[PDB]
């Protein structure tokens, strides 16, 4: 790639992100005074474990749907073979969601936007996975302290998704080329905006992996306890990405083949 080509890549990734960001930043900021009351938090804490799981799994899947669309619109992604598209989304979609989530996290009062209002960690007690929840809140706090712009989130999530180290890729060199061009774009944009200092402050790649592993591990516990709930009331796409041996569905293929 050349230098104008890199800045065109920057513009194209930012555009692809804006079209698929699910919620515009201002819509999340405008709701920050809308906080759950103590009575509403209590109501969430008294919901059954299985109903809170279903609701949370539903919201995760919705967010993952916008990530799939981001990929489909991401320069060079659809030129990868189908196998590698699926590999990359299977391993990276939850990671992208976790990074995007920091937009919905208010570091001032330690709350996250959830079902129309902002609430803290205690909102999720009924899940029985406090360690996973606090890890996500802590990760969202760490990213909020960097004050990502929307352009930086677009470029960083492109790189989270386009990761040539995922096991199972068939055209590893093609993914490497794509990853390298997106890295140049991200680092070029940081340099031009005098934001190279955040590079040392970004989370190690093992953190994002660790959060996704905790998620799958707590899901396995839940699915053992409530197997019919997962079968009857979890989104098919969710089960395909995270469940075992829930990889019996083929939703990703249909989502990618469409359009
Ligand atoms: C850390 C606490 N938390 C969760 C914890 C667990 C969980 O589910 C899995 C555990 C087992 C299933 C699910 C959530 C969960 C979901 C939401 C959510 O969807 N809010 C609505 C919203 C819409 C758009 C945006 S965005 O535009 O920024 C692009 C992402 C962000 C937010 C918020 C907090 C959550």
């Amino acid at each position: 790639a050349s230098l104008t080509e890199i800045e065109h890549l920057v513009q194209s990734v930012c555009k692809s992100y804006r079209e698929t960001c699910q919620l515009r930043l201002e819509d999340l900021l405008r709701q920050r005074s809308n906080i759950f009351s103590r009575e509403e938090v209590t109501g969430y804490q008294r919901k059954s474990m299985w109903e809170m799981w279903e609701r949370c799994a539903h919201h995760l899947t919705e967010a993952i749907q916008y990530v799939v669309e981001f990929a489909k619109r991401l320069s060079g992604f659809m030129e990868l073979c189908q196998n590698d598209q699926i590999v990359l989304l299977k391993a990276g979609a939850m990671e992208v969601v976790l990074v995007r989530m920091c937009r919905a996290y208010n570091a001032d009062n330690r709350t996250v936007f959830f079902e129309g209002k902002y609430g803290g960690m205690e909102l999720f007690r009924a899940l029985g996975c406090s360690e996973l929840i606090s890890s996500i809140f802590d990760f969202s706090h760490s990213l909020s302290a960097l004050h990502f712009s929307e352009d930086e989130i677009a470029l960083y999530t492109a790189l989270v998704l386009i990761n040539a180290h995922r096991p199972g890729l068939q055209e590893k060199r093609k993914v490497e080329q794509l990853q390298y061009n997106l890295e140049l774009a991200f680092h070029h944009h940081l340099c031009k905006t005098h934001r190279q200092s955040i590079l040392a402050k970004l989370p190690p790649k093992g953190k994002l992996r660790s959060l996704c592993s905790q998620h799958v591990e707590r899901l396995q516990i839940f699915q053992h306890l409530h197997p019919i709930v997962v079968q009857a009331a979890f989104p098919p796409l969710y089960k395909e990405l995270f469940s075992g041996g829930g990889e019996k569905h083929k939703i990703l293929h249909r989502l990618l083949q469409d359009s």
